[PDB]
Formats: structure tokens, sequence, C-alpha cells
């Protein structure tokens, strides 16, 4: 079974290569134990090589297989990294084929769902400037994939947060707080919340980027999920130092937060209360 399949990934007969590729992709879309069988069979170097196939269908299906491998456990994500997939994945971020572009983004997002070391490998492969550019894609699906991927990177340690800030992501993220698309809006809030879960100077960069007026407004959102994400991100900002806290107060937050203490949702009441007590000493 799997050793023959892997051999055929190098076959000059394209029907063999594709037949082997479709069976491996099937297997890699199962559980982690199946993913491991594929990795242990030695499929990764050849799958990485197929990221240069001039055949677009083959390229895309190799990409989908890697993305599935990368939805596995952190050691499975690390094998993808150790097989040298990141440089090609980053190049693919400038593919004019939007289905290929999307699958590269999805795969990088999966890799960035790993541990902080896996996230750092994504940063070190130079993914950030392209991800930041993709935040102004006219394609909503592309934009959402880039956003998801950035949010994942921003969910790592403070050094990972710092690279996102350093790559210039903040102004784009704050602009997306005007998005009329509710999913985009939610994921931008969530990404800013993750940045604002860092150090006080990382909180200050969010403030400096102009996020507070939209955050405070969104405490009155009719979508409870949006309200909650705004309130979480704001509560993170309010956990900063005195200069951070003073800026929250001057943005008008005390009045909305008090209003929230009578909200029917207990998580909202409690979050608002925590926020207020931080802000008031």
């Amino acid at each position: 079974e799997l050793p023959q399949m892997v051999q055929q990934l190098n076959s000059p007969d394209q029907q063999e290569l594709q037949s082997a590729l479709r069976k491996l992709s099937q297997i890699a879309s199962g559980g982690d134990e199946q993913i491991q069988a594929v990795i242990d069979a030695g499929a990764l170097p050849a799958l990485v090589q197929l990221l240069s196939s001039p055949n677009e269908q083959i390229l895309q299906e190799a990409l989908w297989t890697l993305g599935n491998i990368a939805s596995g456990g952190d050691e499975q994500i690390q094998a993808v990294i150790d097989a040298g997939a990141l440089p090609a994945l980053v190049q693919l971020l400038s593919s004019p084929n939007e289905q290929i572009l999307q699958e590269a983004l999805w795969t990088l997002g999966n890799i960035a769902s790993g541990g902080d070391e896996q996230i750092q490998a994504v940063i070190d492969a130079g993914a950030l400037p392209a991800l930041v550019q993709l935040l102004s894609s006219p394609n909503e699906q592309i934009l959402q994939e880039a956003l998801w991927t950035l949010g994942n990177i921003a969910s790592g340690g403070d050094e990972q947060i710092q690279a996102v800030i350093d790559a210039g992501a903040l102004p784009a993220l704050v602009q997306l707080l005007s998005s009329p698309n509710e999913q985009i809006l939610q994921e931008a809030l969530w990404t800013l919340g993750n940045i604002a879960s860092g150090g006080d100077e990382q909180i200050q960069a969010v403030i400096d980027a102009g996020a507070l007026p939209a955050l405070v407004q969104l405490l009155s959102s009719p979508n409870e999920q949006i309200l909650q994400e705004a309130l979480w991100t704001l509560g993170n900002i309010a956990s900063g130092g005195n200069e951070q806290k003073q800026a929250v107060k001057e943005a008008g937050a005390l009045e909305k937060l008090e209003q929230l203490q009578s909200h029917e949702n207990e998580k909202i009441q409690k979050e608002a209360q925590e926020a207020l007590e931080k802000l008031q000493s």
C-alpha cells in the first residue's frame, strides 16, 4: 500500500501519480493516526516537490494533502516544516490562481495553529508581508483566509505578537473594523484582541493605531457575538498600564461599560464589571 503510493508520486506517468496522490489525500483527511502513516511512509518530500508542478490540478491536490497533514498534531505540523514546505508555501501566496492561493493560505493557517515554535517558523519563512498585503484583497474569501492565518500567528507568544505588529498589520486590521461583512469584522476584532493580550507596549500599539473608537462603538452592537469580541479586546486593553487605561476612559468607555452591567448575558456583565474595576484604580 503506502510505500508503492509514495514511489508513484515520482512517476513520469501522470495517471499513476494522480491515482497515488488521490489515495494519499483520502488517507490524510482521516485522523491523526492516518496522517502519521502517510508521514512515516515518507510522502512529505515528494508532496513538497509537487508544489512546483506545472499541472495546476496536481499542484492544488498536493496542497490540499499538506493542509490536511498540517491539521494534525503539533509533531505532524513539525514534519511538514522539517520537509521544507514553508518557502514554497510563501511563494504560492503570489499565485495568480486564486484557488491555489486560498489553499496555500489555508495550509499556512493550519501550520500557524501549532505551538509557538511552529508559529515562529511561519514568521521566519517570511510569510507576514504577504499576509498583510492580502488584507486588502478584493476577494473576500482570500481576505478571510489571510485574516484567519494572521489571527493564529497573533495567538502565540509575545514575540510572535511583536512580529505581526512589526510587519505593519495594525492599520489594515483597524480599517477592517468598518467592514460591512460580519465575519470579517469578527475575525479582525478577534485578531486585535490577541495582539492586545500581549505586553503593555503591544497594547499601546493597538491604541496608537486608532482602534478604541470602533471598539467602544461596538459595545452597542446588535450582534451579541460582535459585542462580546469588542468587549474582550477592550478588556485586554484595560489590563494595561495607566497610560493604556487613561486612553480607554477618554474614548468614552466608562458609560457603555456601566450600561452593560444590566445585560442579560452573565459573561458580558462580568467582563464589563472587571473592565470597570481595572479602569477605576
